[PDB]
């Protein structure tokens, strides 16, 4: 009997400002389990029109702040609206520099924390992700957020007779 | 022909002190290559009773510290005993910040080395894996490692003629 | 309809050395998707004499250089010859420490940002890869660079009448 799944990385554009970080700009492109949107601060209505299988949004005010950071922390909530019709799990996210016209951004030194939600293949559940990470100080920049998908509908195979 | 593999993350929680990271707590959950259960300082008979398909634990005493590590620096032995059936191998290790009832634990930087050793299958053997880690500073602290588990039983479809 | 895909983790030895980072000595082995050779500056005829499925060099003078970067930061130039008859992209990278005679090296923290290319499964083109890491500081060093590798051939189960 032999196992196996699928995964995903996708690479988000961020903005860094002192305690909140946003996806800055807007992507739109199509991946093995359907076409991808992301965009900042939409609300639960806008999300359920865009043309797409799977929307990654943002809480515009991410009011929810961990105790016990400080100046070099920022936080983000992740709005998910998955219609891909698989079960989604994020496995991991790192926020690294980015190279915009031959110019590096977001050189700093980074560890994040996110929580651990299954991202359910439903119509109208919006899925959160507290996101929160540490830098080396408060400057505000740019950088990008890469964020492992993986899937739970995993393939097995066994050798029946 | 193509290939498929299996991948999978799992959580462990953990407790920095000085030079030794130790697992906290207990863990005891299903996924698809079978039951997992994590506890630190178990002795190699007492992981073999535990009932479980995959038993991750340590060597309480982790003896085995390299040289050039200062008070940053931390290290842990993880113990396996793989009963899944499949063969393992730890593609990736990050020690991360935790969120604990509202509070952020291990707000701090990190970088982690691990041997690469193949976790055989076997019911008798328990495979080792040294674990260093480096930290800001030495004050202790609780986090979470995040060990990235892949299948070396790969899957090869080929259309044959 | 589920789907599944392949990634595997290759631990590449390299030196720091001021703004360059470089492979050291040489490695041949076999995995699930050929044979993988790697050494530093090869050329494009060299690497294409070499006999392995999957061969990793780079540039002996990765001249390019992202603008604002400082002394604790360090390019290199991937080239990757592609064999396997599969098309592959690259989705992490992390530089590590690494443990040799029961000594770390390479004990500092670390940031990667690295272009993202797909790495077409031809035979006559080189693909590159830009690679600039922050470190702690200037001073030299080895380590490991450990490259995740994706596949784009997915593959796609769908239950059909």
């Amino acid at each position: 009997s032999v196992v196996a799944n699928y995964d995903q990385m996708m690479r988000v554009p961020i903005q860094r400002r002192a305690k909140v970080m946003s996806i800055r700009g807007e992507r739109s492109y199509n991946t093995p389990l359907g076409k991808v949107a992301m965009k900042n601060g939409l609300s639960d209505k806008d999300m359920k029109d865009v043309s797409a299988d799977l929307v990654i949004s943002t809480v515009t005010a991410p009011r929810t702040d961990p105790a016990g950071t400080g100046a070099e922390n920022s936080n983000m909530t992740l709005k998910i609206l998955n219609n891909t019709g698989v079960d989604l799990l994020i496995n991991d996210i790192t926020v690294r520099p980015t190279v915009i016209a031959g110019n590096i951004k977001g050189n700093t030194m980074s560890n994040t924390y996110f929580s651990s939600k299954d991202i359910k293949s439903s119509s109208s559940k919006i899925t959160l992700i507290d996101v929160c990470s540490k830098f080396e100080d408060g400057a505000a920049f740019e950088a990008t957020m890469n964020i492992g998908f993986t899937s739970k509908n995993v393939i097995d195979i066994k050798d029946e007779i």
